[PDB]
DNA sequence: AAGATAACGATATTTA
DNA sequence: TAAATATCGTTATCTT
């Protein structure tokens, strides 16, 4: 339902080894039920970087407060300056720590 | 049961 | 103007 899975996930890597890193319409032939563009989100969010072991420290959390301010929700362009996290990897935890950083109000 | 993460589709923007 | 690209946004699934 969802699409996707590690056993395809796994011939992701072939894939791009193979056919290369904008032939992506080739992929397209085996995989139709997706975006193409997403086959790429998933190689340059998961094999390409190393979005592991926590995510990023107060240091970059004060930081990428003004780093982003300044080039709206460019977190293509943010990801350069903090080598190690990717959009979908810094979007999905941006989220995510705002949840506990906005605080949470009741008495 | 609730929370967190991941992935796929679409919209908006940019370039051709 | 049309097409192509990237990030965004939401839901589903899985883990604790």
């Amino acid at each position: 339902k969802v699409k996707f899975t590690e056993e395809e996930d796994l011939k992701l890597q072939q894939l791009v080894m193979r056919y290369g890193a904008k032939d992506w319409i080739r992929i397209s032939q085996l995989m139709i039920t997706r975006n193409p563009r997403q086959c790429r989100e998933r190689w340059n969010n998961y094999i390409n970087p190393a979005l592991r072991t926590d995510p990023w420290s107060p240091e970059e959390d004060m930081l990428l407060d003004q780093k982003y301010a300044e080039y709206g929700p460019k977190w293509n362009k943010i990801s350069k300056f903090l080598k190690n996290r990717s959009d979908n990897n810094i979007r999905n935890r941006w989220m995510m720590i705002a949840r506990h950083r906005a605080k949470h109000q009741k008495s």
